[PDB]
RNA sequence: AAUUGAAGAGUUUGAUCAUGGCUCAGAUUGAACGCUGGCGGCAGGCCUAACACAUGCAAGUCGAACGGUAACAGGAAGAAG
């Protein structure tokens, strides 16, 4: 259940004296199916180079999610930057549907049957972030008691 | 049992994030044109000039309301082929 994906790849600029020297950038997701995801930047002049330095970096800073079943207790919103982004439990029809981006933190993280969708910008880079946090802040079907309770 | 269902992409920049229009993947059609065209079932077929119209047909029927015989069908005292 190493279970990885990459999200999106890009090239971008530098520019100096002599021109313009580029570089690419990696944008990655890895989670075990069970809950717990996080997501990688890291860049290099190279592009394996990016994506390896990047799935690393997706190993570690990576958080978890109280999931319910395959699914999402409460319905969540998530936002960051100009991305905002919602998703919903959704009594799995079948379910995992959402833009190939936050279908792919979704899938890994263990989340099988959602309907989801993005707003503001498709930025990766902070729609799969906006997401995650989304997951994140999403609390505990039960540690709510445990909130109240008292 | 019986609306239990929601995806994004391209494009301003050297590059970036934002803002914001343009564009694209989808469904739908009483459609037209271009190329092509085998058979069948159901359906659809002047969206325009409420423009103008040759010709046929689209409203009759009842002799058990009525006087009726002009046509054709028979029959009739009786005149005959
Ligand atoms: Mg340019
Ligand atoms: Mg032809």
């Amino acid at each position: 259940e190493l279970q990885e994906k990459l999200i999106a790849v890009n090239r971008v600029s530098k520019t100096v004296k002599g021109g313009r020297i580029f570089s690419f950038t990696a944008l990655t997701v890895v989670g075990d199916g069970n809950g717990r995801v996080g997501f990688g930047y890291g860049k290099a002049r190279e592009v394996p180079a990016a994506i390896q330095k990047a799935m690393e970096k997706a190993r570690r800073n990576m958080i978890n999610v109280a999931l319910n079943n395959g699914t999402l207790q409460h319905p969540v919103k998530g936002v960051h930057t100009g991305s905002r982004v919602f998703m919903q439990p959704a009594s799995e029809g079948t379910g995992i549907i959402a833009g190939g981006a936050m279908r792919a933190v979704l899938e890994v993280a263990g989340v099988h049957n959602v309907l989801a969708k993005a707003y503001g910008s498709t930025n990766p880079i902070n729609v799969v972030r906006a997401t995650i946090d989304g997951l994140e802040n999403m609390n505990s079907p039960e540690m709510v008691a445990a909130k109240r309770g008292k």
